[PDB]
């Protein structure tokens, strides 16, 4: 459970085991009883995600487990989609854009005639990814303000666009330029998770404040940094993925023609600059706009980011490190 | 210049020729001098779009030509992308998801390190689609509120997702179910155009009101209806597109195994139900929430929709009708 050497990060408290255990039992019931998420054989993979620790660690300010469950269901649904549609065996399914758009309608609803609406409605139960999105979004919409819901839909639209760029490149084994990879990884990104911190914390960042260019930069930087964290921790895992799975070290090595080690080390330095820039941008906004909802939201994003690093560091079931130090 | 027989629509006044002519000259200068939109050989296609009439007709309440130009630049950029990336010769480019995401960064900016940011910045001038988005969004961002800008980015994310579902299906000649086609056509949709009516009208629909579920349904229905208008007017044109280009009549005919004529006629009935549903949903919201910005926005969406039908009806350069009556 050691951190990537040289990776700039903040330690976090051990997550409340009582909350962890309650989330674990509730998410299991949701997955099995409400959305039929998986067949028996894939239960170990489910528990291996440690989503309870994940979310408790990422949302220390959640007033209740009900609040935590808003994020937990969405996290599990997000994984289910990426696992079932995107990582569909082979490099990338040619029909990904069609599958994702139809799944997207479970988040941003189809509106149509009396004839075609019911047929769409029925598609929402047709597979696990869509049952998962549909149910999870349902809970979110009931608890969050209309603005918080709209905000999440936009961030999900971003995520799906990110998936589709990754999938399009994989169809030809295209290795993008480093900045091009990073642009993709700005969208194919944890962003929809930290941005619901206010909903999960029981308050609202007003839409007009969310929309500020400086806030938008703060959010992008945070997502970018914490997403590269995944690149770093999952690097060894991905060397075994079908084809040549892209992550920052792999793209750096291939484009800049460096050895894997030097490319990985630079990738750590890239993460560090992103993380520091996020923190500086956050401090600047905290000062420029010291409204309580803004300050809470900024603190919650940082907590999510720190929690996300902690979850990656400790998840030895999913991840391990390269021998580069 | 006759309307599709049986198509429910509202007549509109002749657009102010003075405004039309001023938009025409300004958009030509933008296209040629600012963004180098096209080489000489494709000027006829440019003028053939009649974008001046289009926008004046669609935004009767614009206080100035500067306001009209906000929408006009974006319309022209939207076309340029769809023409240059999506209709790239052949059915659909395998790398579409990558090209669109990078173009999307001209709308929703990349945030990164000191090293990679400049390389991204340089990509914004690399082709006409990106010069067009970048410049047009630049003008929009200067004139609109941060919320109006965020709203447009979400609607552009929707549009690009729509492109990618269409492109993914085209890669295998997949004909979706009718409702599946309509779900795609809900995103691959004029929506980003009528939704900027308030910006172009010099006022703001507040974000919290935009976010209301009833408003979201009103917007989706309006976009859905006015987008099927295009299916109907461009049907004959598309019979000549590479492969089998999908539109509502073609999908209805293929899935429900009907002759082209009966499928087209049903497609008109589908349009009509969508249009009526939009109007009823709009009346319901006008009554439920009689705030001035809401009422103006609802009237502007309807004006855009009526204007969009008028532009299709009169554009005999681009469109013609089937002999089905
Ligand atoms: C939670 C969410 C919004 C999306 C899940 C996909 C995503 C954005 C990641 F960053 C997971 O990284 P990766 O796809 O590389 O998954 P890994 O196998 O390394 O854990
Ligand atoms: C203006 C905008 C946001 C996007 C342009 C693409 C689009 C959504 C259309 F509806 C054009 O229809 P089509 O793609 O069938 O173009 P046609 O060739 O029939 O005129
Ligand atoms: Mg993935
Ligand atoms: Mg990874
Ligand atoms: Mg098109
Ligand atoms: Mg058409």
């Amino acid at each position: 459970g050691r951190a990537v050497p040289g990776l700039y990060h903040h330690p976090v408290p051990e997550p409340d085991p009582v909350r962890v255990e309650e989330v674990s039992r509730r998410i299991k019931r949701w997955a099995e009883d409400e959305v039929q998420l998986y067949p028996e054989e894939w239960e170990g993979q489910f528990d291996g995600f440690s989503v309870g620790r994940y979310m408790v660690g990422c949302h220390p300010d959640a007033p209740t487990v009900d609040h935590l469950m808003l994020a937990t269901r969405l996290m599990v649904a997000e994984n289910a989609v990426d696992d079932c549609y995107c990582e569909d065996h082979g490099g990338s399914p040619v029909g990904l854009g069609g599958r994702l758009l139809l799944a997207h309608t479970a988040i941003d609803h189809f509106h149509s005639t009396a004839e075609y609406t019911p047929t769409w409605q029925a598609s929402l139960a047709a597979d696990a990814p869509r049952r998962a999105y549909d149910s999870a979004m349902g809970y979110f919409v009931r608890a969050a303000t209309p603005s918080q819901s709209d905000r999440y839909r936009h961030d999900m639209a971003r995520l799906h666009l990110g998936y589709l760029a990754e999938g399009a490149w994989a169809q030809t084994g295209h290795v993008p330029e480093v900045w091009e990879y990073l642009a993709m990884r700005q969208f194919n990104n944890f962003r929809p998770c930290p941005t619901i911190t206010d909903t999960v914390g029981g308050y609202e960042l007003p839409a007009d404040l969310h929309a500020r260019p400086d806030m938008q930069r703060v959010i992008a930087l945070a997502g970018n940094a914490t997403t590269i964290v995944n690149d770093l921790y999952s690097y060894t895992k991905e060397l075994n993925s079908p084809g040549r799975h892209l992550n920052l070290p792999v793209v750096i090595a291939e484009r800049e023609q460096l050895c894997e080690r030097d490319a990985y080390l630079k990738a750590v330095e890239v993460h560090n600059e992103l993380q520091h820039s996020f923190e500086a941008a956050a401090a600047d906004l905290a000062e420029a706009c010291p409204l309580p909802p803004v300050l809470r939201f900024l603190r919650g994003v940082a907590a999510w980011v720190d929690g996300n690093h902690d979850w990656h560091r400790t998840n030895t079931y999913r991840y391990s490190l390269p021998d580069f130090w």
